[PDB]
């Protein structure tokens, strides 16, 4: 039995999941979400507040287990500074043929790591985009083959070295166990997509708090990664501005009553407190949905630029359109009727992403969070890119 603690560090919530694996079998042992403190705009802005928020989650998880289990950690975070980088590493053995070994592959991959580091970048995910043996044949796994020459093109999802170091050092400090750091957006895609979507082409739109993350898959791997710098935080701010209420009351209103489609709504009255925390004010669910709307149309319209960019890259491989359409994830994916709005914008199939609707293995007792789009990355963290 191996145990994993997966943590997905968002700028509004930190989510955690403890899993156990035996043979082919997985079970969920604990899960929770806490308020995030000290992160903003993809950066730790208050390390002491960050540490305490993380600690608060670990304490919940341990109360659920009732046992002080050892596990290995996998921890993901979001950032607008994720980028895709391509690196080629070549080994020429001259005249003789030799067996390609785990040693040779491990060394070539170390080399690609150093080449990205020399360029001030650290990969959170690295995989091979192509193996080429003797300048003439493409293989998918070169292990035990014979070649005089091997070239490997790696695709990496990287962040700046200094971003990596800050997270690594604070986390090591807090988590007192071996850990690996990952991209929340890559792990979201791994937690929610099916294998035929990842192979034939699909776009994940992550409706997060500080910004909307965008990632596209083809041939089983990420082919493009980007963002729109407008997220649920701006929707919250719009409501707080029109109603004159606190950030917290505006988010409560959105989560409680928000709808992405307003044009058929009744004028149901809803109540909230003004900034003095005391006066009761009144609006309608329709009116709240009118605010929400404009900003969500904005986010989906700017994400459509990325969708069309991908659609061009995918059509070059002989696909018609992006066959998988759009999968919506993150907190904003829980707004009622968001898929209806996204379908009007994208003119494409749109579904909600969650671990339950991927084709990943059933996890015993995981249902409550397997069905939650904001837990996708927490699951995806325990799986790797093809
Ligand atoms: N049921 C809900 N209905 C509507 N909105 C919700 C719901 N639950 C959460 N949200 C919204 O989603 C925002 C949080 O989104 P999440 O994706 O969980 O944030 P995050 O994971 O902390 O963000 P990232 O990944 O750092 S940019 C919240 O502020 C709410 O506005
Ligand atoms: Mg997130």
């Amino acid at each position: 039995t191996v145990f994993y603690t997966s943590i997905d560090i968002g700028s509004r919530y930190i989510k955690g999941l403890v899993l156990g694996k035996r043979d082919q079998e997985w079970e969920a042992l604990a899960f929770s979400s806490v308020k995030s403190r000290g992160l903003d705009e993809g950066e730790i802005k208050d390390a002491i507040a960050f540490k305490e928020s993380v600690n608060t989650l670990l304490k919940e998880l341990e109360e659920q287990l009732q046992k002080s289990l050892r596990s290995d950690f996998v921890i993901s975070f979001s950032s607008v500074s994720f980028e895709r980088e391509d690196t080629v590493i070549e080994r020429d053995f001259g005249e003789e043929k030799r067996s390609i070994t785990l040693d040779i592959l491990s060394e070539m991959q170390s080399e690609a790591l150093e080449k990205l580091k020399e360029n001030g970048k650290t990969p959170l995910h690295i995989f091979s985009k192509r193996y080429l043996l003797d300048d003439e044949r493409i293989v998918f796994n070169p292990l035990d083959m014979k070649a005089s020459k091997i070239a490997i093109e790696y695709t990496s999802i990287v962040v700046p070295l200094k971003v990596y170091e800050m997270f690594y050092n604070f986390l090591q400090d807090t988590v007192k166990s071996p850990f690996q750091l990952k991209s929340s957006l890559v792990s979201t895609a791994e937690g929610v997509l099916t294998t035929p979507e990842k192979d034939r082409g699909v776009v994940v739109v992550n409706l997060g708090y500080n910004f909307t993350g965008l990632i596209a898959y083809k041939n089983g791997v990420p082919i493009k990664i980007s963002y729109v710098p407008v997220g649920m935080k701006h929707v919250i701010k719009d409501v707080s501005a029109v109603l004159d209420t606190s950030f917290e009351e505006s988010e409560r209103l959105i989560i409680t009553h928000g709808n992405a489609v307003y044009n058929d709504l009744k004028e149901e009255e809803i109540q909230y407190r003004g900034l003095d925390g005391n006066t009761i004010k009144t609006t309608t669910a329709k009116k709240l949905s009118v605010i929400i709307h404009a900003r969500l149309r904005e986010i989906m319209s700017k994400s459509k630029k990325f969708f069309r960019e991908v659609e061009a890259k995918i059509v070059e491989e002989g696909e018609i359109g992006i066959p998988g359409g759009v999968v919506l994830t993150g907190g904003g994916a829980k707004i009622p009727r968001i898929n209806e709005l996204a379908t009007e914008v994208f003119k494409s199939p749109v579904r909600t992403g969650c671990y339950a609707n991927s084709d990943r293995p059933s996890i015993i007792n995981a249902d409550e969070v397997a069905n939650d789009p904001s837990f996708a990355a927490a699951f995806g963290n325990v799986f790797a890119v093809s």
